């Protein structure tokens, strides 16, 4: 996977709703030596997600919905706990996720924190996550956030003791939940 | 609670699978509605941190990423804790495998941390996280091609260092330094 990528061909297996392409890139070796891979690539746009949290009350708030693609591997309720979330369409990360956040938590946010950009499946999905945390208070509860997604409020060691058990098992809330236990910010 | 699939539709089928999947949702009233939802279907896999307790240190990856490519990482350059697909073996079968191929060491014991859903909007993929101490014992080759994969060992100082500048920027690696760091093994 060295050095000179030369690309050579993007085609589009499917274009429906999201995108997936095959791409075929020449890697060369050292000695000059050609190399042809072929890889899936599909492209469902960028997203952002928050992570709400309380220090009066050491509270998080998180929401669940129904994913399919976890109803169609493993997940029987197919129901998946997780941390507010939205694509980004035509948003840049911030405007994203104060209204993902008010749409689904009925919270209007304040200061954000970002933490990072990550990507959450390399391998073959082009999606970059945007990471945020921010205080909320009572003050700031617009509405109810209704789709069938339900907001819940519960302790930050709940939470945790979830991750443990099973019962929270989505990876950009995994993270989350563990950034803001290493952040003391909770103490 | 109540949910029917209705129509399983193949857009892609070339290596892997893009689903696009109908389903009934019967809501919080009896409330029958009907969605549409593209699902891609990679399989699942493994990802494995390996950590040294005396030298603090840690092993990871560095390997081309073309889905990162065309999406903001301009060398498609990317850090990773060693991961592979399942192919039909078993969560451990599978990253024993891995950590050899990708890292050349022969990890003896190992601990299983979770599964989680990296991207559960259209992707189906559940990700077996692992961790286990290495050793120069443990070595026998210096990473084959199953590909040409980087190794690289790093102070378990800087890996997390490098999470805070983004030069790390992938979801199951962060995941997995941040668990470590948290569970203190380190200290
Ligand atoms: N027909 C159709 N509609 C879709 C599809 N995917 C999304 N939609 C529409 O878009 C809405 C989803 O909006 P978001 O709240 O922005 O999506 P999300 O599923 O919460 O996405 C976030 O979390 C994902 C899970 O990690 C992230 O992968 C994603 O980038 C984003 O951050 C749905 O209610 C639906 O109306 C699809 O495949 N087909
Ligand atoms: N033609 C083709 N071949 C592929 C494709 N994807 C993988 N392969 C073949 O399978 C190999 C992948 O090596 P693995 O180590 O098994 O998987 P990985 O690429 O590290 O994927 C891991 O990380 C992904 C991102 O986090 C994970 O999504 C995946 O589950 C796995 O754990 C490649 O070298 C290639 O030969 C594809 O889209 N097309
Ligand atoms: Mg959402
Ligand atoms: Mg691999
Ligand atoms: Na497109």
């Amino acid at each position: 996977m060295t050095q000179q990528i030369t690309l050579i061909k993007d085609k589009i297996l499917s274009d429906n709703y999201f995108t997936l392409h095959n791409i075929t890139y020449d890697l060369t070796r050292k000695d000059g030596e050609v190399i042809r891979h072929k890889r899936e690539v599909y492209d469902r746009g960028n997203g952002a997600t928050i992570l709400l949290y309380n220090t009066k009350k050491k509270t998080v708030v998180l929401i669940r919905q129904f994913r399919v693609a976890t109803w169609v591997n493993g997940n029987e309720s197919g129901q998946l706990i997780e941390s507010c979330a939205g694509l980004l369409d035509n948003d840049e990360p911030e405007v994203c996720i104060r209204k993902a956040a008010i749409e689904e938590t009925g919270y209007e946010v304040g200061e954000v924190r970002k933490l990072f950009e990550l990507y959450m499946s390399p391998g073959g999905v082009t999606e970059l996550i945007h990471f945020f945390i921010a205080e909320y208070s009572d003050n700031q509860r617009a509405n109810a956030g209704g789709e069938d997604i339900e907001v819940l409020e519960l302790p930050f060691s709940q939470a945790l003791e979830m991750i443990k058990t099973g019962e929270i098992r989505d990876g950009k809330t995994v993270l989350l939940l563990n950034y803001l236990q290493t952040s003391h910010l909770m103490d």
